[PDB]
Protein backbone atom coordinates (compact mmCIF):
# COMPACT_ATOMS: atom_id res chain seq x y z
CA UNK A 1 0.00 0.00 0.00
CA UNK A 2 0.94 3.43 -0.63
CA UNK A 3 3.23 5.40 1.85
CA UNK A 4 1.02 8.08 3.58
CA UNK A 5 2.62 10.69 5.93
CA UNK A 6 1.56 14.20 6.80
CA UNK A 7 2.11 17.35 8.81
CA UNK A 8 -0.05 18.48 11.81
CA UNK A 9 0.50 21.90 12.86
CA UNK A 10 -1.73 23.52 15.87
CA UNK A 11 -2.62 27.11 15.04
CA UNK A 12 -1.95 28.93 18.10
CA UNK A 13 0.69 30.73 15.80
CA UNK A 14 2.47 30.95 13.13
CA UNK A 15 4.85 28.71 11.31
CA UNK A 16 8.06 29.28 12.76
CA UNK A 17 11.58 27.46 12.18
CA UNK A 18 11.04 24.28 13.81
CA UNK A 19 7.50 23.92 13.05
CA UNK A 20 9.32 24.09 9.02
CA UNK A 21 11.66 21.61 10.31
CA UNK A 22 8.74 19.45 10.51
CA UNK A 23 7.15 19.98 7.45
CA UNK A 24 10.13 20.09 5.63
CA UNK A 25 11.30 16.75 6.62
CA UNK A 26 7.55 14.83 7.02
CA UNK A 27 7.61 16.36 3.04
CA UNK A 28 11.22 15.28 2.18
CA UNK A 29 10.41 11.79 3.70
CA UNK A 30 6.78 11.44 1.92
CA UNK A 31 7.92 11.99 -1.22
CA UNK A 32 11.23 9.90 -1.09
CA UNK A 33 9.12 6.80 -0.40
CA UNK A 34 6.95 7.63 -3.68
CA UNK A 35 3.80 8.73 -1.01
CA UNK A 36 1.14 10.99 -0.31
CA UNK A 37 2.06 13.96 2.17
CA UNK A 38 -1.47 15.88 4.14
CA UNK A 39 -1.84 18.50 5.93
CA UNK A 40 -4.28 18.41 9.03
CA UNK A 41 -5.01 21.73 10.62
CA UNK A 42 -5.39 20.96 14.23
CA UNK A 43 -8.08 23.55 15.03
CA UNK A 44 -9.54 21.19 17.92
CA UNK A 45 -9.86 24.39 20.45
CA UNK A 46 -10.19 27.42 18.50
CA UNK A 47 -11.41 29.71 21.65
CA UNK A 48 -7.60 28.88 22.58
CA UNK A 49 -6.50 29.55 19.31
CA UNK A 50 -5.75 32.91 16.79
CA UNK A 51 -8.00 33.82 13.57
CA UNK A 52 -6.30 33.97 10.86
CA UNK A 53 -3.25 31.29 12.09
CA UNK A 54 -4.49 28.40 10.24
CA UNK A 55 -4.63 30.14 6.86
CA UNK A 56 -1.51 31.85 7.53
CA UNK A 57 0.09 28.49 7.96
CA UNK A 58 -1.47 26.97 4.63
CA UNK A 59 -0.10 30.47 2.79
CA UNK A 60 3.31 29.61 4.42
CA UNK A 61 3.81 26.12 3.03
CA UNK A 62 2.94 27.01 -0.27
CA UNK A 63 5.67 30.34 -0.04
CA UNK A 64 8.24 27.37 1.05
CA UNK A 65 7.52 25.30 -2.06
CA UNK A 66 5.78 22.48 0.23
CA UNK A 67 2.46 21.43 -1.29
CA UNK A 68 0.16 18.63 -0.11
CA UNK A 69 -2.03 16.26 -1.86
CA UNK A 70 -6.22 16.23 -1.04
CA UNK A 71 -8.01 18.33 1.25
CA UNK A 72 -6.98 19.87 4.33
CA UNK A 73 -9.04 18.10 7.02
CA UNK A 74 -9.71 20.97 10.01
CA UNK A 75 -9.61 19.23 13.67
CA UNK A 76 -12.84 21.79 13.93
CA UNK A 77 -14.66 19.44 11.32
CA UNK A 78 -14.62 16.83 13.56
CA UNK A 79 -15.96 16.57 17.28
CA UNK A 80 -18.68 13.96 15.50
CA UNK A 81 -15.68 11.85 15.02
CA UNK A 82 -14.05 11.73 18.68
CA UNK A 83 -17.58 11.74 20.00
CA UNK A 84 -18.12 8.08 18.00
CA UNK A 85 -14.89 6.85 19.11
CA UNK A 86 -15.48 7.91 23.04
CA UNK A 87 -18.94 6.48 22.42
CA UNK A 88 -17.52 3.41 21.01
CA UNK A 89 -14.65 3.13 23.91
CA UNK A 90 -17.44 3.13 26.65
CA UNK A 91 -19.57 0.78 25.52
CA UNK A 92 -16.89 -1.44 24.61
CA UNK A 93 -15.83 -1.51 28.49
CA UNK A 94 -12.73 0.38 27.77
CA UNK A 95 -13.11 3.92 29.55
CA UNK A 96 -14.54 5.23 32.83
CA UNK A 97 -15.88 8.62 34.07
CA UNK A 98 -13.58 10.43 36.78
CA UNK A 99 -15.01 12.86 39.01
CA UNK A 100 -11.32 13.47 40.92
CA UNK A 101 -10.32 17.39 41.75
CA UNK A 102 -6.97 18.57 40.54
CA UNK A 103 -6.14 19.14 43.98
CA UNK A 104 -6.85 15.01 44.70
CA UNK A 105 -4.12 14.29 41.53
CA UNK A 106 -1.84 17.02 42.37
CA UNK A 107 -1.44 15.22 45.99
CA UNK A 108 -0.29 11.93 45.11
CA UNK A 109 2.40 13.00 42.75
CA UNK A 110 0.21 14.27 39.82
CA UNK A 111 -0.38 10.58 37.79
CA UNK A 112 -3.72 9.31 38.09
CA UNK A 113 -4.15 6.16 40.31
CA UNK A 114 -7.25 4.85 39.09
CA UNK A 115 -9.64 5.52 41.76
CA UNK A 116 -12.47 5.73 39.50
CA UNK A 117 -12.08 2.80 37.52
CA UNK A 118 -14.55 0.38 39.13
CA UNK A 119 -16.67 3.15 40.72
CA UNK A 120 -19.12 3.25 37.94
CA UNK A 121 -19.87 7.04 38.30
CA UNK A 122 -21.71 8.76 35.28
CA UNK A 123 -21.19 11.52 33.30
CA UNK A 124 -21.84 14.55 34.73
CA UNK A 125 -19.48 16.86 35.99
CA UNK A 126 -16.66 14.42 35.15
CA UNK A 127 -13.96 13.81 32.82
CA UNK A 128 -13.32 10.36 30.19
CA UNK A 129 -10.18 8.15 31.34
CA UNK A 130 -8.68 5.29 29.39
CA UNK A 131 -9.04 1.81 31.20
CA UNK A 132 -5.50 0.63 30.43
CA UNK A 133 -5.10 -3.23 29.73
CA UNK A 134 -1.85 -3.49 28.87
CA UNK A 135 0.36 -0.27 28.89
CA UNK A 136 3.03 0.19 25.83
CA UNK A 137 5.90 1.34 27.51
CA UNK A 138 8.30 1.02 24.39
CA UNK A 139 8.39 1.81 20.79
CA UNK A 140 10.27 1.57 17.79
CA UNK A 141 11.54 4.70 15.82
CA UNK A 142 12.78 4.51 12.62
CA UNK A 143 15.35 6.85 13.14
CA UNK A 144 16.56 6.76 16.43
CA UNK A 145 16.12 2.73 17.41
CA UNK A 146 13.72 1.26 19.96
CA UNK A 147 12.79 4.23 22.74
CA UNK A 148 12.28 3.37 26.54
CA UNK A 149 9.53 5.60 28.23
CA UNK A 150 8.62 7.02 31.33
CA UNK A 151 7.32 4.24 32.60
CA UNK A 152 4.53 5.58 35.00
CA UNK A 153 2.82 7.93 33.06
CA UNK A 154 3.10 4.88 29.95
CA UNK A 155 0.67 3.20 32.29
CA UNK A 156 -1.39 5.52 33.90
CA UNK A 157 -5.27 5.62 32.91
CA UNK A 158 -4.92 8.90 31.20
CA UNK A 159 -7.38 11.21 30.37
CA UNK A 160 -9.06 10.89 26.70
CA UNK A 161 -12.03 13.68 27.21
CA UNK A 162 -11.71 16.79 29.54
CA UNK A 163 -14.33 17.64 32.55
CA UNK A 164 -14.13 21.05 30.45
CA UNK A 165 -15.06 19.47 27.34
CA UNK A 166 -12.22 19.57 25.62
CA UNK A 167 -11.51 16.40 23.51
CA UNK A 168 -7.95 15.19 24.03
CA UNK A 169 -4.78 15.66 21.31
CA UNK A 170 -4.28 11.71 21.90
CA UNK A 171 -7.83 10.61 21.61
CA UNK A 172 -7.90 13.24 18.11
CA UNK A 173 -4.34 12.34 16.62
CA UNK A 174 -5.12 8.60 16.55
CA UNK A 175 -8.60 8.92 15.28
CA UNK A 176 -7.57 11.58 12.15
CA UNK A 177 -4.25 9.25 11.47
CA UNK A 178 -6.69 6.30 11.27
CA UNK A 179 -9.18 8.07 9.09
CA UNK A 180 -6.68 9.58 7.08
CA UNK A 181 -4.96 6.27 6.05
CA UNK A 182 -1.51 7.44 7.57
CA UNK A 183 1.29 4.93 7.62
CA UNK A 184 4.14 6.94 8.94
CA UNK A 185 4.28 9.64 11.49
CA UNK A 186 7.17 11.95 10.66
CA UNK A 187 7.29 14.89 13.76
CA UNK A 188 9.40 16.50 16.47
CA UNK A 189 11.07 15.69 19.58
CA UNK A 190 8.71 17.32 21.97
CA UNK A 191 5.91 14.27 20.99
CA UNK A 192 8.40 11.49 22.10
CA UNK A 193 6.98 10.75 25.67
CA UNK A 194 3.37 10.65 24.71
CA UNK A 195 3.79 8.55 21.56
CA UNK A 196 3.32 4.89 24.03
CA UNK A 197 -0.45 6.67 25.22
CA UNK A 198 -0.84 6.79 21.70
CA UNK A 199 0.30 3.20 20.14
CA UNK A 200 -1.86 1.88 23.54
CA UNK A 201 -5.67 3.73 21.80
CA UNK A 202 -4.60 2.00 18.76
CA UNK A 203 -4.29 -0.97 19.85
CA UNK A 204 -7.72 -0.90 22.42
CA UNK A 205 -9.20 0.44 19.09
CA UNK A 206 -7.81 -2.83 17.04
CA UNK A 207 -6.21 -0.89 14.76
CA UNK A 208 -2.54 -0.69 12.50
CA UNK A 209 0.44 0.94 14.54
CA UNK A 210 2.21 3.22 12.07
CA UNK A 211 5.91 3.88 12.03
CA UNK A 212 7.00 6.84 13.77
CA UNK A 213 10.37 9.21 13.29
CA UNK A 214 10.97 11.84 15.86
CA UNK A 215 13.32 14.82 14.13
CA UNK A 216 15.46 17.22 16.08
CA UNK A 217 13.67 19.93 17.92
CA UNK A 218 15.38 23.47 16.64
CA UNK A 219 15.41 25.54 19.49
CA UNK A 220 16.19 29.25 19.98
CA UNK A 221 7.77 33.55 12.39
CA UNK A 222 9.29 32.38 9.10
CA UNK A 223 10.22 35.59 6.47
CA UNK A 224 7.78 37.01 4.59
CA UNK A 225 10.43 37.42 1.59
CA UNK A 226 12.93 35.21 0.27
CA UNK A 227 12.40 31.97 1.82
CA UNK A 228 15.65 30.40 0.09
CA UNK A 229 18.26 30.78 2.33
CA UNK A 230 15.77 29.62 5.16
CA UNK A 231 15.29 26.55 3.13
CA UNK A 232 19.21 25.90 2.86
CA UNK A 233 19.26 26.23 6.73
CA UNK A 234 17.07 23.81 7.27
CA UNK A 235 18.13 21.20 5.11
CA UNK A 236 21.52 21.75 6.61
CA UNK A 237 19.82 21.27 10.49
CA UNK A 238 18.37 17.78 8.96
CA UNK A 239 22.03 16.71 7.72
CA UNK A 240 20.78 17.09 4.44
CA UNK A 241 22.99 18.78 1.09
CA UNK A 242 23.06 22.18 1.56
CA UNK A 243 23.71 23.83 -1.54
CA UNK A 244 26.17 26.79 -1.48
CA UNK A 245 24.74 29.11 -4.53
CA UNK A 246 21.14 29.02 -4.23
CA UNK A 247 20.57 32.23 -5.62
CA UNK A 248 20.56 30.30 -9.34
CA UNK A 249 17.63 27.70 -8.39
CA UNK A 250 13.98 28.28 -7.24
CA UNK A 251 12.41 26.61 -4.39
CA UNK A 252 11.09 24.32 -6.23
CA UNK A 253 14.16 23.38 -7.92
CA UNK A 254 16.25 23.13 -4.51
CA UNK A 255 13.40 20.82 -3.05
CA UNK A 256 13.35 18.48 -5.68
CA UNK A 257 17.13 17.78 -5.47
CA UNK A 258 16.31 17.54 -1.47
CA UNK A 259 14.08 14.91 -2.44
CA UNK A 260 16.44 12.65 -4.58
CA UNK A 261 19.03 13.52 -2.33
CA UNK A 262 17.10 13.10 1.26
CA UNK A 263 19.02 10.55 3.79
CA UNK A 264 16.86 9.42 6.87
CA UNK A 265 20.16 8.23 8.32
CA UNK A 266 22.10 11.67 8.17
CA UNK A 267 19.24 13.37 10.43
CA UNK A 268 20.67 14.14 13.73
CA UNK A 269 19.46 12.07 16.59
CA UNK A 270 19.57 14.96 19.02
CA UNK A 271 16.56 15.11 20.90
CA UNK A 272 17.04 19.21 20.66
CA UNK A 273 19.81 21.55 19.00
ZN1 LIG B 1 -11.22 9.69 39.56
Amino acid sequence: TQYIGRFAPSPSGELHFGSLIAALGSYLQARARQGRWLVRIEDIDPPREVPGAAETILRQLEHYGLHWDGDVLWQSQRHDAYREALAWLHEQGLSYYCTCTRARIQSIGGIYDGHCRVLHHGPDNAAVRIRQQHPVTQFTDQLRGIIHADEKLAREDFIIHRRDGLFAYNLAVVVDDHFQGVTEIVRGADLIEPTVRQISLYQLFGWKVPDYIHLPLALNALPKGDPRPVLIAALQFLGQQAEAHWQDFSVEQILQSAVKNWRLTAVPESAIV
